[PDB]
């Protein structure tokens, strides 16, 4: 039962599983070098994220060139050689207010403001007709529809519309500078999917050979397949992450996910635009839809902030990180703790022990069985090798594959036993760290003329992998998922081998 | 039908539509002790009122008392409306305190600053930024050079450089703004103060002849603190329930036993946070909550719940985030402090809660837990409480009606957990009060006279019941509701499952 | 702890230690008519005597009523060990049947030719050449090639000439022919003049039961419902299903009726015998869904008519009865007319005993309680079971004026026996038509105080169960009740510790 | 969804659509002896033909085995639609026999006299009074009162003295004595002289199976597997429970046999018969729970011996052996010696395809599952959940000893279990499972291992939609092993049907 489970935690006790989730880590200034690098890998980096909000492309050019650097600096030995993942987060549709003569002129709770569209009116913000970039705001807001400034700092209420101005009353003022961030809770803002800079950043995203893209801002499923499309027929397939960061992203969430690859819950600006008591059920929401739907989902935002000062967490960040986890998230993504914090190693490290303490928490028969209760052969075949690694007590599930899409198929029903997805494709390898409990292994090795031989030698690797990393030893069994023919495109094949 | 689909249809924008389960304790203080804010935050949903004997007078208290009293019997011309307020007792237990500051605000410590602890009497009202006074006059043989002194629930971290005999040179670790008299935390000492001292003594007798309906104790490391506790009371205050407080490593060592001797437990995060690393403590609030829920007993998770609202009239996602989960571990009580206590928005921090418990009820996937509680689980009164659990989700009943006298019936169908609310029907005003530390459990205070005919007087307090149930939209006409009882007056036992229609 | 390990554990060297809980059905003739034979069959296990309508007068059959209450009675003066006994009329029907051979005995020779004559001139003086039967409109619904059936399907003919004064046959085989022996057509009024007089008789005579044969339709058991008629309300229709079209519409005669009898020895006439079996199976389970009382009758024990014990076939295919799900096994010619018939019913109790150790009954509840169609009663009923399992309780108490709340419990099928406590007299006799349930009638007159007067009902209970062993002192019963005096709900459980 | 749904939905006007799963044995005899009547039987569906050794001599079985595979092989050209046919010697074993008639038969009436003599002279002449029979030590077992049955327990005796060479009885209950019959008493040898030579004859004529009766223990059973020897040591030794004691030590005998068979009639004379529904019950479950063959045999359509159709009862009671788990049905006298050999086979077929629809397939499944860290179990197991999982028409087993294919019989799913073989022995032997259906593939290994692991994987699919279990665009799950030549049949794969 899971409550015999809860019972029986403790915490005098060492974490005995290995961290199944994936860590993404935001490299800046702080962790940009070769060396730093290296050892946050060691310490259980898995993505490297690349935010486009700030730098030139000549800075995340040489960002990029880093941490190929040091991840290819253990190339050396393909047994403990772990891939590493690049991930472009785009700058996206952004809100922002005039220059008050740059500064501040405050506001307070009762005064009104007007405000404008004048597009000369920019380099003089008074307190009372205040300017902002965002040409079509006036048919997207209401009256009583409120405005928040600056981060969830300054709201405002529409009270006066007229074609191309507003008049608010300031619900709670205060300081206000230039070029501030406006959110617009709940409107169905129409800025672009995809701004001119976004443009330039994806399309030097493909040139880079990145492995995801972080959509900033996505309230529909057009602004996906806009993405998409800049993405082009030469970056198809890089995966495509779903940023929810306002209201009309969590309504309209079925949509998105289905046009997404993955999803990215954003807390922090969700809490802006969403009442605090509604934010966590919004993140249990999307969490458990996308474990439904087999997609990957990372949570991101105000995870260890604390550590950007500090060399150790609040309890409150370990148990919101550990809470993630729990509730079904794939990754977890830090942000200015490795970035540009005073500690980005042992954000990393904590990160990874957090994760791998909330191993212990997670009842893994049951998620199976209903995601179980929830034709074709290849589904079968993945449900039958889960349901088999639990009758044996495998110690991993060993997936032949080139693209990635077998390993995720076993991945959505979340066997106890880790799936070591084996490739040559050193692109799916990358990828698969967005999945929970996939560990992703690149075979070196050229292919064998006789079929039989060449998945034998990549069970084998796949079998040296797992001993090194302690997953099983002689004489345990594991599962192996191939195909029967060479080159026949559907893992249809599963075989319960002992450990040699 | 399952947990995975229960998450998944969970909805934002759908208005919150069942009641709230769990209770609210909410810490009295300067902020809320008037007759007027105490009558705001009963109508907001506060259960229970926490006295802080850490700080105080005995007359300091007998008037906060006196004014929860007034204020709650202001509601009590309509039973049908009247919600019982609970009274407890926060004893101050084995506390090293500073420390007074000059003559009423404070000074800053700053990161790599020298700080000199001392045990001078001359100097404990004059504590500043070089010299800092506390009351623990053993400190300086039970702490080592490169222990950690922790102040004001771990705001600000020393080290200690040098030991000296009457004193200790420390270098500030983790700066911030030390106040006056604030608690001090040795993690890796043996502290040498007992856990029921002359002054708690003196506490928990004022307790019994104040007539508080339970007891928190602080700082329990093991079984014979508490039962050092309960002889205390004593056999006047048998029926003051005693909640054990667990604070520290050892107490969560050695919880088995201290489960055992106690009526109830206290998670107070916070204080683990000290001794317990950060990637831990979630692990030992998940663990004892279970047990607590396993044995049937009453859990409260108190300390860092919403603090930012101490000068905000709203809570960070973080806390609202917190607190839920709290709930959904399993907690059946959700405790405030500076929020209600001293804050600046006492009124908004009971409500909030409120509105975050609400909200949280939402996520609890029911059926799991009662078919994972009968499973392994440890008499007639107990089948009769599965039986009703098991009876209210079969008929989707709108509510389990249980008339007790002491609680205990009630408190065996808490243990199960089922999604209807449990109504106790009441004549005892304690055991109203006391019904509140189980989750799901809505204590009703009937004041009606005893009927001649048993059968008339079952009916009445039904009646009564049903009245409450609609009043409250638990249920409507044409509902199924379930009724426990005994048979015959003068039962011993409540062994009595009854299935009636609501008219 | 699963159905398979459960067949596993089965040990025949142990003593069979359950209670039996199928109901006995005894049909009652010149072999078993006595008070004596009656009241030791009754102490071997009778729990309804059957009177078989299609012989006798009414005399005759008033004679055996009388005989059957006598031996009842003559128990009646230990209130905790007296067992009800229920009486049951089994109707004649549309009957076709042949007539008298002149002097008796004949043999249709295998390979003759016989002709079936409607005239009333060879009605006594019948033989190997010319054959009387009393159905008119013979001639109006039959091919020329057809089948006809003599003495309960032991005989066939095959029908190869027509007209309307007779049918010239051929014997594809034969035996013995007495006289005025069944004939079977593989449209007679469903109720007809001679059973609407039975059936009168049968409420002047106050019987709990009537088991109506050739049952085809829905409107056949209105008609009988009809007949009986305000007066006999509360009396029981078991609908007798003998024939092929009874199979086809048995939801409809289900519905309608208040139980059902399986006739597989008629059913095999029509249906072929790989799929009697199916036809039983289906017949039974539907019964068990809808929670009426079935009952198995015909080729149970027909060899013990002769020897003092049966075949192992026999009591397999007994056993298979019970352990479809039937609620009562029928004995007929083996109490009615042959040389065994206390024999017949103690092997019969033997027989129900044994199988009783395969009943699984935790699986049969757990369908059930899935299947099932906010009624309080119901809900109660549920739990009642539900809480029986879980205590592991010895006995389900329920206190019932007509019966239907122990009814609705047996529908449940605990393990635990059903004890129903009645002062209605009628109700604790027509009890034993439910699986499970032992009927006891509570003589004690009223008391005063309602409460005073359950708490008597349940000790009487209480009493009952101690003397018959089904459970002792410190174990635990479920006790149901209503809450108040003139209660419409039986809603009301205790879980009570056994004084 | 629940079983009793599924009694509900039985419907008597309603096909049987599913095929015949429970396997067919038939006593060849007088009745069936021929090559013409063997070719119909065999097209009729019988899958074993069992040979009684109680009767007959060498070279009359020897040449009813050469007329059996005569009428077998005879369909051998067309490999796709062939059907492989067993051979099973039953044993005479410890029983013991009635003399000859003078004249012919003699009646014995209720309530009359019978001298039971030692007399060699008159096993030639045993009339209304004398009769012979061949237990000498009969005066050593039985006392005063003790009761004797002939003939299927037709007549039975009451023994009031005890002479020295002959027994003075009481005929309690009458009946036509016939000649040759046989007597049961509720010290023989396990195997006899007599057994030892008809065991050997077993293992020259190359026979599949061995039917031993009367065993009460294990030692009986390695007494015969002893005498097979290692020439004999891949025939299959299926134990006869006919007494208390087999049942009472019935899994000691289970654990040394290879199968069972429950004669339900021999019990019934030892066993009460309140009881006798009860052993057949347990018997079944236990070797269901085993994963070992359970024949349920004697007095199954003994009417068809003169009737062309059976009774409701035979019907009834064929039909709850299989409900009861029974793999194999056994028919005796009604294909033996019966004026109705072909329709006793055709009936036994409808009975056992009728009895198929009442089975809730998943049930047995599920218990047996929760009721192991070895791949091929492990395979087994999930083979059989991905069968219900994808509602396949088949699971494809190739196996060399048939064991592979045993262990997927074991957990009963509701598809047929194609067990493709090239060795024809395991062919005919897997005939004893319920679920089983065997076919001989005769195609010559391939070069390339998966070349040839499709070869017997295509002749598979051919059978499977020649037969109707599937068709074109269902799925089935296919069993084998991974590489030349290997130890664990531990691949599962799921493959769509072309
Ligand atoms: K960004
Ligand atoms: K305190
Ligand atoms: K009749
Ligand atoms: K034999």
């Amino acid at each position: 039962t899971f409550l015999e489970h809860m019972c029986r935690l403790d915490i005098d006790s060492p974490p005995i599983t290995a961290r199944n989730t994936g860590i993404i880590c935001t490299i800046g200034p702080a962790s940009r070098s070769v060396e730093t690098l290296k050892e946050m890998i060691k310490s259980g980096m898995n993505v490297a994220r690349l935010n486009f909000s700030h730098g030139t492309h000549e800075y995340h050019a040489e960002t990029i060139k880093n941490v190929r650097t040091a991840t290819e600096s253990f190339a050396s030995d393909p047994i403990l050689y772990r891939p590493v993942a690049v991930a472009l987060d785009t700058k996206g549709p952004e809100i922002r207010t005039g220059l008050i003569k740059g500064a501040e002129v405050e506001l307070k709770k009762g005064a009104t403001l007007k405000i404008t569209l004048d597009n000369a009116y920019m380099e003089k913000c008074d307190e009372n007709i205040l300017w902002l970039d965002y040409k079509n705001i006036c048919k997207v807001v209401e009256v009583g529809s409120k405005i928040y400034v600056d981060d969830g700092l300054i709201s405002l209420q529409v009270k006066q519309k007229g074609a191309d101005f507003l008049v608010t009353e300031v619900e709670n003022g205060g300081s206000l500078g230039s070029k501030k961030g406006v959110n617009l809770p709940g409107a169905a803002v129409d800025l672009p999917a995809v701004s001119e800079k976004d443009i330039q950043d994806l399309k030097f995203g493909v040139e880079q050979d990145v492995d995801m893209v972080f959509a900033s801002f996505i309230r529909k499923a057009s602004d996906v397949h806009e993405v998409r499309k800049v993405l082009g027929e030469k970056g198809k397939n890089i995966k495509i992450i779903s940023k929810i960061e306002n209201h009309e992203g969590v309504r309209r969430f079925d949509e998105i996910l289905e046009a997404s690859d993955g999803i990215m819950v954003a807390r922090g600006d969700l809490g802006i635009e969403i009442p605090a008591e509604k934010v966590f059920l919004a993140q249990k929401m999307m969490i458990g839809r996308c474990n439904r739907a087999g997609k990957p989902v990372i949570c991101a935002t105000q995870m260890l902030e604390s550590m950007i000062k500090k060399p150790r967490p609040t309890r409150a960040e370990g148990s919101d990180v550990a809470n993630a986890v729990l509730d079904g998230a794939d990754c977890i993504m830090l942000s200015g703790e490795t970035a540009k914090g005073d500690y980005p190693l042992e954000a990393v490290r904590m990160q990874h022990l957090i994760a791998r303490e909330a191993e212990a928490a997670i009842y893994h028969l049951q998620l199976f069985e209903e995601l179980r209760r929830l034709s074709d052969p290849t589904e079968a075949t993945a449900v039958g090798a889960v349901e088999a690694s639990f009758r044996c007590c495998s110690g991993a599930i060993i997936v032949l594959t080139k693209s990635g899409r077998s390993a995720h198929q076993v991945a959505r029903y979340r066997p106890r036993a880790p799936i070591i997805a084996v490739t040559r494709n050193p692109q799916t390898a990358r990828q698969a760290h967005l999945y929970r409990g996939i560990f992703p292994v690149l075979c070196k090795d050229p292919v064998q003329e006789a079929w039989a031989e060449d998945v034998d030698l990549r069970v084998n690797f796949a079998m040296n992998v797992g001993k090194a990393r302690g997953f099983f030893k002689k004489g345990d069994v594991v599962i192996v998922l191939t195909g029967w023919r060479p080159g026949s495109g559907f893992t249809n094949t599963m075989r319960v081998v002992p450990v040699p």
